[PDB]
């Protein structure tokens, strides 16, 4: 079935210290996530740079990892409830809150956790290049040839577009029907891997660290191993949803020129740019669209996904 | 009287180039702007830093521009009618798309430009250090000591908190009352220079570059001297109105040690920290404080303010 | 079906610069290309060599690009009606002319635009590494595995032999049996990914920047915001066909290895050899062969043409 | 049928030189094993790092090998009968000594030669990326598409997980219920080649150098030349075989990625966390995990394995 999506959003500084805390601290935070049964995988991402659209976005590029002086990190958990998201935070806080809180040395702006349910997708199960024989045998012998699927490679070995867009009041139908019809055709692009429609539901307060004033305080004041007031999240999930709707559309490609072209495909391809265009005509913010590696996941996601 | 805001942000390549723009085209957009008789100044800002509140945002420091890769800019208009700046934009598009246009080739997102109306304000005229003796010499000939302001130095030479919050949907009379009795309190601390609360309004899409289908193939295709459709906007000012309700906090400091420990004030000093204990209490999101530097400016949006 | 291809040609200076324009200008020009329905996509080129013929030519090799001044470029647009390839031109001459003026700093020689009628094609649908299991998994369920194609990746990871040839007249017929039957047996060399052949139709004297006096002046004499007037192109495209018949035999390659002896199998394999011979004796210019790397395309152009 | 393992277990000094002497003595030594018929074929190892689990062991990584002064090597013998490789040794103990013996200069530690059965496996016959196309077709000329095996990549192509673990005695049977439960389970993640569980059964004194003290001695006094006397074994294996009781379950993956999340499985899926936590309530020690990398080897073991 489709899970909800949990989208933990930080900026930290790009500096090896960061990426050594993501190598130890990372799996850490992981396996406490795995604590609860309604936890059904993650797919962890680092931003590497910006579509440019031409020179819409002049001063950026696909890959800015070299230059730039922050890393972006998304890391998804899916649940099989949203609820299931919210009493994980709370059952398992004090490792939570601590590990998590490890990180600050190193943030500049976050944590921020949006949640999402999933209105489209075509995702496929991960494989490695070693696995496409057993699976391609497997099908056939089910006598089911059409669902064999792509290889998508997991552990950063493919790119994903994050693409954001905001919707105007009223609008949000004429959005939905237009882009579903877009991903359906986008998918004969070469080396497109899947997508997905991302639905804001409203936002974590305890996986953003957004507590009342008893809570701001003791985060502010926390040598480290002091758990802030988790009852004093003062608002529920649904309250802080936004509006204008605000929705990811999560593509995955082989690479980035696949990305790149395969994405351009909108725009320069006559027949999906006339159905692209009434996905146009809905927005207050967007497509802006950032370039994403999946590094560290747990591919069993997609296999609840896909049952 | 209070006039409305617009703020466009945009972040851009930290490079010379990218100043070396500001320095050209900076001005031209700002004399463009001013053909509009409802224009009644601005303050333009680059983003030097991130406070960081101990070390919750412990990869950040006030003064970051000698590592960042990026510079933030957020460009204050002022404006008698919020619907002045729409017509601004209209009247004079061919000049102002061309010219903000333009910076394309250093842009890595925006702009974005957000409308919003001004709540409270104590906010004064700007002096430099060789004004104050006229300045005093004026008021106590009028019989108005009390008028005499702090000496607040335009271009570059005093620096400003932009502390962004979002408030909790029915939670907005409690924090407005909480932040304007904190603001009223901190006004007491060594070195600040004024406060003001700006309240979103809506989004300027034409200021944002957000059309409908028309208008972004218009701008993605653009040689960078045709303008896009202006009337292929899809939405007014308030249809772009975010909730939950977005709200800035703008204070102002005579440098980042007194802002530092000033805005510290509503932490450290007991009588204050239990008064914006209860604008904590109905936040979504924040505070987030970004430091700002405002170098280019027309002083005397703050003489409309003060009449 | 078959569409009608233009391929504009020029060499600019080999330097960085001219690649950051390749990458900015090169999407705008192919997004305003697509406003047109009669487009059916394109497959733009870098020459990156040329084949020697053993030391027929040995000067050249077929990878050049580390010691060449220049580079050529031949960018291929793929159109319904030839005749849609000279509207699309006038319908958006504002923008396409603004754009590809902008590459003037750039340019030593160009933009030459013939246009060819497709003669011969066996071309398959490009694919990436990652999509093959899906490829066939689809073909074997709808019972046509004779119609899995090779493995064509886009996007620069192949290589295309670009053979000119210019035809006695007369011996048009005898040239383009011959090669036909020589491209039939060609297909077996291994890395083979496909092969069509172009025929001269005439020449865009609007796309190759070819005006009367009037516009001649206007590109001469332009500060790159005004359009020479479209209307004093002083030829049809039929007008401009060389005599003798120029053709253009485009046959694709896993690799320059792959191509090198893959298309000296007919000069190498005594069978192919006699007929290919046939195609020898029809000649007055050629074969004289161009290595391209397709590095930017709109690959659903081929599937337009196989339906 | 399931072969017993001999695992030759050494460390030696990380330098060139000895190195060069597995590539002398190394190929010398399997050899002479292959002089028994009951020798069915080889699987040798150099440990490349350790599995950090987070930052439990946090001075390890997985490839620690540029940093390392030692090398471990673990030599896998495969043999029908375990009396096999005990009659080998003796059999051929002139060359086996002195070729073993001549690696005493590099040597840290060891050899030590426990003996195990395997009790559970899945595991593939090895295949380069040149065969697969043979493979799938003579599976499905078989009519047994099930029977297509992953590509399992020989000669230093993929890497080994080599986790150990003592269990409390009387806990055997729940260890190894569990163990293959998850196995069975884990074969599920991307990347995974395949798994096999070793328990152990003794320990060769003769492979180990463990004489009494006739045979110590003239080892200790060894110019090279001179076997000590091999009846001077004074254990059978049986009479070494370790209470707790010791296994090995050996698990290989495509790549240290795969591997690092793929065992991850155990902690990161509840389903299979559930299933694995019985395995780690039986334990004395363990899990720890080797990586290892499947250097020299005599692929046709897994033939014999699976018949
Ligand atoms: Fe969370
Ligand atoms: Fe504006
Ligand atoms: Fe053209
Ligand atoms: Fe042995």
């Amino acid at each position: 079935p489709k899970p909800y999506v949990a989208i933990n959003m930080a900026e930290l500084k790009n500096e090896p210290k960061t990426f050594e805390m993501f190598a130890s601290v990372g799996p850490k935070v992981c396996m406490v996530t795995a604590r609860h049964p309604g936890f059904v995988g993650f797919q962890n991402h680092i931003q590497i740079g910006i579509l440019p659209f031409g020179n819409r976005y002049g001063g950026a590029k696909m890959d800015m990892t070299k230059e730039s002086s922050t890393v972006r990190v998304l890391q998804y958990t899916f649940w099989k409830d949203w609820k299931d998201h919210e009493e994980m935070h709370r059952q398992n806080w004090s490792y939570l809150f601590r590990l998590c809180y490890s990180c600050a040395s190193q943030m500049i702006w976050g944590p921020w956790e949006p949640i999402y349910e999933i209105i489209y997708a075509n995702m496929p199960i991960n494989t490695e290049m070693t696995d496409f024989t057993a699976v391609v045998g497997k099908k056939f012998a089910e006598g089911k040839p059409l669902d064999i699927p792509v290889i998508s490679q997991p552990y950063g070995k493919r790119v994903v577009a994050f693409a954001e867009h905001s919707v105007i009041p009223g609008k949000e139908k004429q959005f939905e029907d237009a882009i579903v019809r877009t991903l359906e055709m986008l998918k004969k692009a070469p080396g497109f891997l899947g997508a997905m429609v991302l639905k804001e539901i409203g936002v974590s307060g305890i996986g953003s660290m957004q507590f009342g004033a008893k809570g701001f305080h003791q985060v502010l004041e926390n040598p480290g191993s002091l758990e802030p007031d988790p009852n004093n999240v003062m608002y529920s999930v649904p309250e802080a949803k936004n509006t204008p709707q605000q929705y990811i559309v999560h593509v995955e490609w082989a690479n980035t020129d696949a990305l790149m072209f395969g994405m351009g495909r909108v725009l320069l391809y006559p027949e999906l740019r006339q159905v692209h265009d009434e996905v146009l005509d809905t927005l207050v913010y967007g497509p802006y669209i950032r370039i994403l590696n999946p590094m560290m996941e747990g591919t069993f996601w997609r296999e609840y996904l896909n049952e």
